[PDB]
Formats: C-alpha cells, sequence, structure tokens
C-alpha cells in the first residue's frame, strides 16, 4: 500500500536497506521531509546518505570521472610512487557516465601473505581529505573505505559516492579484472578458464585437474597474465560488455 511506496522511497537513501527501512517506516517515517526532521534515527551511514540524497541519485559524466581519476592517481603517487591504483567498473570500460567511483588501491609492502596494514588505505584516505576532495566518510575499515567526495569549484558540483578498498599485491590484478569486465565478460571469462583447466575468482586463477576441486594460486603480475594462463588475447576493457 502507502507503506510500501514509502518503504521504497527509504531504499534509495544509501545505508537504508529494507530491513531498516520497514522498522523505519514503522516508526512513523515515510518521507525525505520526515527523514530531515529525524536524524536522530539514523546511523552515520544513512545520515550522510540523506544529506546528499539528491546528489546521490545524479549520474557522473565520464569528463568529471576522468578529473576526479586525475585527483586521486596524481594525491597517491606523491604520497609513494610505488603506490597503484585503479578505477574501476563500467568507467574502465569507457562508459560516458558512471554512477559512483570504486578504486582498488595496493601496494608491494603489502601481500596476502601480510593482511593488517590499515595505514596503507589510511594515509591515501587522509591525504585526499587534506585536499578537500573526500569530504564525508559513511564508513571506514582496514582494508574498505566507503565515503564522499567533490570536485572543486570557483563557485558547484553535486557531492558523489566513492570507495576505495586495499588489496594485497599478489591478488591485485584478480582483483582489478573482477572490478572491471563487466557481469557477463566476468562469466564468459571464467567459463573459458574452466575449460582451459583453469579457475578464476576475485582473487586469484589457479590450475583444476581431475576430479575437480584442487588449486594452488599462479603469479599474477598483471591483467594479461590472466589472459596468458587461458591462452585468450588480451581484451582491452573496452572489449569486455560480455
Amino acid at each position: 500500500d502507502d507503506t510500501s511506496s514509502s518503504i521504497n522511497f527509504l531504499t534509495r537513501v544509501t545505508g537504508i536497506g529494507p530491513s531498516a527501512a520497514r522498522k523505519l517506516v514503522d516508526e512513523g517515517i515515510k518521507t525525505l521531509e520526515d527523514l530531515r526532521k529525524n536524524e536522530d534515527k539514523l546511523n552515520h551511514h544513512q545520515r550522510i546518505g540523506l544529506k546528499y540524497f539528491e546528489d546521490f541519485e545524479k549520474r557522473i559524466p565520464r569528463e568529471e570521472m576522468l578529473q576526479m581519476q586525475d585527483i586521486v592517481l596524481n594525491e597517491v603517487k606523491k604520497l609513494d610512487p610505488e603506490y597503484i591504483a585503479t578505477v574501476c567498473g563500467s568507467f574502465r570500460r569507457g562508459a560516458e557516465s558512471s554512477g559512483d567511483m570504486d578504486v582498488l588501491l595496493t601496494h608491494p609492502n603489502f601481500t596476502s601473505e601480510s593482511s593488517k596494514q590499515p595505514k596503507l588505505l589510511h594515509r591515501v584516505v587522509e591525504q585526499l581529505q587534506k585536499v578537500r576532495f573526500i569530504t564525508d566518510t559513511l564508513s571506514k575499515g582496514e582494508t574498505k573505505f566507503m565515503g564522499v567526495c567533490q570536485l572543486p569549484s570557483e563557485n558547484e558540483y553535486p557531492h558523489r559516492r566513492i570507495d576505495i578498498r586495499l588489496i594485497p599485491k599478489d591478488q591485485y590484478y584478480c582483483g582489478v579484472l573482477y572490478f572491471t569486465g563487466s557481469d557477463i565478460f566476468n562469466k564468459n571469462l571464467r567459463a573459458h578458464a574452466l575449460e582451459k583447466g583453469f579457475t578464476i575468482n576475485e582473487y586469484t586463477i589457479r590450475p583444476l585437474g581431475v576430479t575437480g576441486v584442487a588449486g594452488e594460486p599462479l603469479p599474477v603480475d598483471s591483467e594479461q597474465d590472466i589472459f596468458d594462463y587461458i591462452q585468450w588475447r588480451y581484451r582491452e576493457p573496452k572489449d569486455r560488455s560480455e
């Protein structure tokens, strides 16, 4: 009824899932003005999501992505040129517009053997805040940051969703591959790998064999290494629609 019409609306606020939305509509919270007069009922992530409600429903043109990409790769390099940062999503594939910016970050000092270096991520988050790029934090942990960013103006741009995730160096490219391609491409590359006797996931590529269910991750130093193993000619991100 109107109770389902309100829940649908509430699910449009980042951070407010179905469960939270229902109890909220139960509390008598139905419209955006209701939410704005009841921040005390929402968690941080939800409140920030509400603050940028409109901006968050606005698409991000490629021109802007390219500019935000320059700010991120640039600040990252200054901190330590040994950091590798890659903006993924449909954007990497050449999309004319995006809904957000998803970044995978790594550093050779951090391998899957390592695991426990929050500061490699935080140092980046902190620097991006110092330059007034990252403006708010939805939530931040030891390997993942979900937040808000905004392009600078001499007057202004809509606030945008940005996420940055710290990935082990030895699992990096398998990571970038997963976060690019496309649901359909990943599905197609994954199946071709199987025919070749390999199994690919977002962390590694392994050899399979008889009886099935086997492994031991091979070294990956580029996306190319993954394509080589399954003897597929390298496919540029723009040819990864499927």
